[PDB]
């Protein structure tokens, strides 16, 4: 559609690593942004995150072609 | 062929509108996609997108009938 997440995880939440995808490996993006991405050949798995911020729009921390359709 | 596009705009790029087609004014399809649809007798315009992502194979953001030939 015509144009950050930073959907924040508590401690003991899931979300997702991708190895393809990261800028860094502290670097995870929360499960619905995974979900409208294209990781199909990615080497991701779903993670215990201990807390923090999802990555996704912030190409600092993730590159662009992993972004979700919400926010590119 | 055998079996969404995805394709980024920067601020000043053009795409295409397609009342016809969108599921709301905020959707829009990328050049080459609406080429490769059939939007013949659709009330489609060349806009300047402002930035955003082509919504062509996304059911949520286009009609499915306004498909291009790679997105379906
Ligand atoms: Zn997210
Ligand atoms: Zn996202
Ligand atoms: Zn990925
Ligand atoms: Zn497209
Ligand atoms: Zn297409
Ligand atoms: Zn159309």
């Amino acid at each position: 559609r015509l144009g950050v997440c930073g959907s924040v995880w508590g401690q003991n939440d899931i979300a997702y690593r991708c190895r393809t995808c990261e800028n860094d490996p502290t670097c995870a993006i929360c499960v619905p942004c995974f979900q409208n991405g294209d990781h199909n050949s990615h080497d991701y798995s779903i993670i215990y995150t201990g807390g923090g911020c999802c990555d996704c729009g912030d190409e600092t921390a993730w590159k662009p072609d992993g972004f979700c359709s919400n926010h590119k």
